[PDB]
């Protein structure tokens, strides 16, 4: 199993996710993050006043199946222009569904 | 060391906060997040106009305690409905205290 | 690659990013979490009335790169004082950039 995160721009979100239950992936998990790009002088130091919204999705997806979400996701979310974020493959290690306590 | 992610429904929260202690476990964090089910069409496009709310609990624990810590959650989180998610560990390559500089 | 992640005391967030600017890292990316310290009995049941504020702060580095990564992460966001987190190195298996779909 492998654990597949990518963050993306905000709007991009329900292509995304069209794309992976068109695939029949399900388990999809989303949160807001920021990335940086508007620098402020605070008490001599700089703090930054303007942050990048993006979004943040993770969904676990089987050995074989992998790939083809990843390829999915980059298509989905795919603009071409500045900020268009990353898509990264983590092992699983093992994984449980709490609702039966199976595993793998 | 062992990352243990688990995306749990949000009122089992202090349940599953109960057992890891009672386990002597530190280090938790949480936060919010959303899953997915309740669309409309904005400008020719799906638009999800429902969520369902979730909480991602992570910690890092050893080697030879995620197991057990795994099991605990599960036990915590568990309803048996619809919904009750999924917990992932994941292998880490390297850890560092910040309050010291340790490694490992 | 490897996915750097750290736990670290919001204020610290500015000297995180600053360091790592320095290096010329970029892609990194923050959001909310909350750690525990205190608690009321709501239902019979012990509910946690008070957080700790964290951020974390994601970003991928280089194999080669990442050591530095993590020593500059830490020197930043060090108070000496409890509660200043943990930084985690996880192996990233595959990355792809969006913009382009260029892989690894």
């Amino acid at each position: 199993m492998k654990l597949v995160m990518a963050i993306i721009k905000p709007f991009k979100l329900d292509e995304v996710r069209e794309a992976l239950t068109s695939l029949g992936i399900q388990g999809l998990t989303v949160s807001e993050v920021k990335g940086f790009g508007q620098t402020e002088i605070y008490r001599g130091a700089e703090y930054s006043v303007s942050f990048l919204p993006k979004v943040k999705v993770e969904v676990a997806v089987s050995d074989d199946q992998y790939e083809q979400v990843v390829e999915a996701i980059q298509k989905a979310a795919n603009t071409g222009r500045i900020g268009d974020g990353k898509i990264f493959v983590l092992d699983i290690a093992q994984a449980v569904r709490i609702r039966t306590g199976e595993t793998n």
